């Protein structure tokens, strides 16, 4: 699926419809990003500029103008048209073709901002603009208003209110449309089938990043070009750290592996997290340490729906992982008292949801301590997890062992969608996928 | 192949030998550098700080101190152990393992850098930096270096002279080691299987996209996880633009496909362009074109050897072509005032040959007009390429044609190496490959 | 005379009237300022700061926090006690006596800035802050709003409006309080009696600069150490340059003089301009120009009041100097059309007014070309001039020639106060002056 | 005394002389510096750029060119001439008048000077630049050896050498020449004869400033306009704190007033300080520390020749004033172990003498302790102190003194020339001086 010219006209308008008479925003393009010497890493829009245009070229600004309450129009800022610099550094819109193309008012040369920014910021009350997002911004928008300051002898006057508009549109980001929706399902189908090809590849004796390979290939072959994040295979005892992305080792017969990877499909994350025996065969203490991640990942997506908030769940979970972690040894005493001491942290130390969107690691406003309730349209990550450090001081069997599982969600009026279902977790069903391909 | 201690060492000595008694030089690490938001790209190190150290870190500092002709010895900044950090955002060497590691002298953690390095330039004559390469290694060196200027009354001094290290250090990148060609080789080979597998796979109906996924898969395959440059699948017109990394269009049956693809191994890139029909089988107008390029490819790779220049076997090359054009009728006229007018221009416009390395398009001095006299150990690509546009006034069955082949060579004793020749150019044996693999 | 503790506490109390609820206002000090080497100039304390705190000391930040609409506090960050820093920079007020001293509820180290600011501003909604006015002061702000943005897993919040406070804080200038008024008048008052020496010392053969050390004694001597803007002394031909501060040339028989001298008294300039022969005797055609700067002096003293403009009395000066200059064959036409056709403007190209206070060239609004109504409290300088070039196509003796006088007024109830008439500008009284102290 | 055309282009030749072939030498003009608001300080000129052209404009910069060891040139950036400008900001110097008014070779306008200034540098090896004086210098260097460093396919290259020339040019200003010791003559005289006033016009009665007035006044009209730095006028406990400059107290009765004020002459700095009682008769309590203090002046100018050092004179005052503080009681013991505890260190804490030149505190390397041997045309400060807190633990009668006298002195062949010995010190001198003024 995509997302529509129409739809980025109606986030344009609900920002507006947000803002003072008499104001002006100001969004601005990511800058092109060295990767070493002249070569540049694959371009990447700033993703409120993005939700805003779906336009991905850098050197722009997209200026939306409210007069009043019933008139505002568009200006956007892109670079010129060039027959040089396109047929090397790549093809560009241009001025003529924009307003069309992107549903704007008005198209002029980023060469001209400093030229023209002052004259449209003239006379207004507010400017919102997001300061510190990009150096680039804050001296030309900085430039703007300081010639408006010292210009009183040409009759120009700057606005004196300067407004944050990331509030506003990240709450706007924080409620996604039935495009929207659409756009994540497909992307939740393509993660999860790449999941599902890790899962079938996956032999002893092949390395961490051979599985990184056929993740990325699955990614592209749907249109998924890039990752939303930095790809994780963590088999042995590199499950038990966070941010292992080296994925550098030899797989070994008796450990399991975890993988966490994500496309990004029409700018939106994929995010799933699967655990599984390398060999396709669990062990005792290895079902032992999933079953518990699993019981609190199942019983997470019974829970989710409007009504209840991430904190609320969050505490079904660690009752669960408490008395799962007593019945091992791995925790003694009371479970009401572990609760209480927060005794589960070594082992559990992330949370357990974050926003999903055009950011893996959504933005949006969560609440002291995530307590905020959550209403249809939110959508977020389900990822309980258990890492036993290889020196715990836990019996032997439950050392050096990292198991995450990683779902993705949408609130709905009833409940909860969950978009990466179809990659399975339920360990018979591991196996007897893995047992299917290895006749093969 | 790898990069041996040793190897590392012999470069330090090496720079050191160069500088002045009574100096440091200072190489500073990358920094990390966001994608969107908290998200991040894979870590990419500076190919210099690489080149002496083989350490994959951001926010460490080489510094190398010759106290004399015989005395030398060397510091390295870098991040200290932290089992929070590490747990999160991945391991870290420390202190204590890097001198053993890495082959240096002392190691001191980064974030007392402005405590130390001050230290360690008091009462020398000389500093070697790279000026402008980072900012916030300028803004550490000229902390350092006030520190000492204001210091007299503690009996500080600054060093009065300050040099680019970079002219010196790039002039030995240059020069490629047996090691280092060993490396490169290896880069060569798999990204050569990486093109005879985008060949193979080739359809119509496929995606630009797809073949890049091919690529990249067979790239990690081999453990050179990522490219050393944005891939591009130029197919029909797109293959006119040089830098076209959309990769989008669908591929038609009648068109030729650019694919321009390197991988980076052990940090040194491989750069190969080949060029062939979508549907296995080259037109005549395809033919007529492609001949000319292999022709220049072919003369060029029989001429480059110690002695001559890019510069002078750019001339051969010219001449080739304007005579290929003009037996097609895309030029018209005497071949030597062509070739003195330019005339070639609108279709030849990149030049033949860069130094290729731990950077793509890598460092090193080209004397003017690429005039400098070739010698054993240098690495450079060979890669001609007509590019006729859409519009472009000429017989019709020539427009919209994009045409390059790329082979990467060594300078030896007594000619070149070809790194790259293990995937196939001969337009027959691009028929005969695509079509046996079309019986599968 | 001078400004209470208690005037300074209504100006705070004015502007938090004005804050919104739930906001602060951040006003920072003026940096201090090299003037060679290790040396410094004089410090000059912010205007601005200076207005709500009478406190002469670099690195101190008043801020202003309005809780709601009956509650507000103060907090002054400033430099601590030191007896080291004290002995040599000089005394410092320090965190104890500076409640007290200063009437704020609460004072900081300055030092503490960066620890302590963010929380003042924590989940507030809007900040006052007067952007670009000091480099250091943005830093701080920034600094402090990052920390607040970055920072919602504890709790923080920025807040999303920011608004510059120099609209508000300078229309509260633009009208001066009785105490001010009293500051100005003596202010008026020393400025004067320094013109009047400086006429009486008056021989040929002085140089410009001496009248200059005159005049800057007898402000020291009432008490006023430094002049609000530097010393004009532009003899002969030098007055026809308006930013003439040279003061290097002899002064000769048969010349004018034009002084632009004004004292900084409590922080509240003077300003005033005599004009004078040298020789203490006009000649004819000095008396010709004379007459007419003076009689638009007269005249706009006359109509200053409120009801009236900057612009509507500029109006009767153009047209007083018009027919002035008509009548000496300056300019040849009718009146009307000469002053449609702007012809006065090679020769009066100022303005006419400014307004006066904290600053010289005093903040606050003018309107379109000066067209703001006036009302009692402002404070303004009246001061024509004509300027005719040495080399003016003119009558041979009207080249070369500057003059202008200025005196300041307040607008009250019903017309002007003149803060600066005891010094003399009838022509007769100026030569009466000079003849009198030439016996002596 | 004036500096010559002729002497200002010696120093240029001697810095050149010192330079490498195929260098250039960068000197950057100082900022215009803001007072508050539109309102600027009194313009100072860099002393290292003034000391190579005398020339008193900002945005101006001397580039001296060394093709090689006979061939060298001057090209000065400088401002435009026009005539809006300059009847506004004052007259300019122009391009035109440049080369033979301050004896340059070449002169362009700052405005093109970024457009200029690389072409300058390219193909040299060596550019002199100090690098932190100022940051639009660093701005515009720095952007000049971007352009060359990224230029090569323009066939430009960058110096890859920077030095900086300030070690070299103030070891220069370190030795005066004749001329510089004839301005700094009469900067003794001018300086010396203020302070004679000052001693003649004090009464009790009379504030601080009254004097500073009288001091300013006496520089000015003798033609140097303002102080080298700012004026301390310390009466009573006041003369304790050694950076007064407040100078606000009456001055009373009874109590020492410690004048330390000095002129800057054509560029040059007087320095001078002398201690009196305000009533013009000194106690028995003020002569026993005013004693110790002038015996150390007065040995101090016996000593000071070439061949010692100021460190090794401090020895013999620190002697001559433990022995004098022991014989009065405020210090207990033997003077050779007090000496060796430095006990006279609560009383003086400031060194004994200073370089002295176009800056107060002069340029110009010290040595370890000020342990340098001095040499003929140096020139330095001789100024020892007592200084007795109001609350030190000493008799009475000696507590909230402060006292110094300094004079400044050029080393000559055979000895020292005292520069300001033509204002009195000994206290009988000092006595008669103020008793014949106050019969007047
Ligand atoms: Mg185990
Ligand atoms: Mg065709
Ligand atoms: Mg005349
Ligand atoms: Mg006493
Ligand atoms: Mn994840
Ligand atoms: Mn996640
Ligand atoms: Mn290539
Ligand atoms: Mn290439
Ligand atoms: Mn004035
Ligand atoms: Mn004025
Ligand atoms: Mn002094
Ligand atoms: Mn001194």
């Amino acid at each position: 699926s995509e997302i529509s010219r129409q739809e980025f006209q109606r986030r344009r308008q609900a920002l507006v419809e947000q803002m003072q008479p008499g104001s002006a925003a100001l969004i601005f393009a990511a800058p092109e990003v060295t990767r070493s010497a002249d070569s540049e890493y694959p371009y990447r829009q700033n993703s409120d500029f993005w939700y805003f245009t779906g336009f991905n070229e850098p050197e722009a600004v997209l200026v939306l103008i409210k007069s009043d309450d019933t008139h505002n129009h568009s200006v956007l800022f892109n670079r010129v048209r060039d027959l040089t610099a396109e047929i090397w550094f790549g093809r560009r819109l241009g001025q003529d073709a924009a307003p069309e193309k992107l549903g704007v008012d008005r198209a002029l040369a980023f060469s001209e901002i400093n030229q023209q920014l002052y004259q449209l910021l003239n006379g207004l009350d507010v400017v919102y603009h997001a300061q510190g997002e990009y150096a680039y911004a804050d001296v030309i928008v900085n430039s703007a208003l300081e010639k408006l300051r010292k210009g009183s002898r040409q009759n120009l006057t700057a606005p004196a209110t300067m407004i944050d508009w990331r509030p506003v549109v990240h709450e706007m980001r924080l409620f996604k449309s039935p495009e929207e929706i659409a756009v994540l399902r497909r992307a939740g189908e393509i993660t999860a089938m790449a999941h599902t090809r890790a899962m079938e590849k996956c032999r002893p004796g092949m390395f961490e990043y051979h599985l990184e390979g056929e993740i990325h290939h699955e990614f592209n072959r749907h249109g998924a070009r890039y990752p939303s994040y930095n790809t994780i295979v963590g088999s042995g005892e590199n499950g038990c750290i966070l941010h292992y992305t080296e994925n550098e080792c030899e797989m070994r017969d008796g450990d399991l592996v975890l993988i966490d990877a994500g496309c990004e499909y029409k700018g939106y994350a994929g995010d799933i997290t699967r655990t599984f025996p390398v060999n396709g065969k669990f062990t005792q203490a290895q079902r032992e340490i999933y079953d518990i991640v699993l019981e609190s990942l199942e019983t997470s997506l019974r829970l989710y729906r409007p009504g209840t908030s991430i904190l609320e769940v969050t505490g079904e979970v660690v009752r669960i992982m408490v008395s799962g972690l007593v019945k091992l040894g791995i925790l003694k005493g009371d479970v009401d008292e572990l609760i209480a001491q927060n005794a589960h942290r070594p082992f559990f130390m992330a949370g357990l949801s974050h926003w999903l969107g055009l950011d893996v690691h959504d933005v949006g406003v969560y609440g002291q301590d995530r307590s905020r309730i959550l209403e249809p349209g939110m959508v977020l990550t389900v990822e309980p997890g258990l890492y036993i450090a290889p020196d715990a001081e836990v019996p032997e069997q439950y050392r050096g062992i990292g198991i995450r599982i990683e779902d993705d969600i949408v609130i709905t009026e009833t409940g909860n969608e969950n978009l990466t279902a179809s990659v399975v977790k339920k360990p018979e069903e591991i196996e007897a996928l893995m047992v299917a391909a290895r006749k093969q």
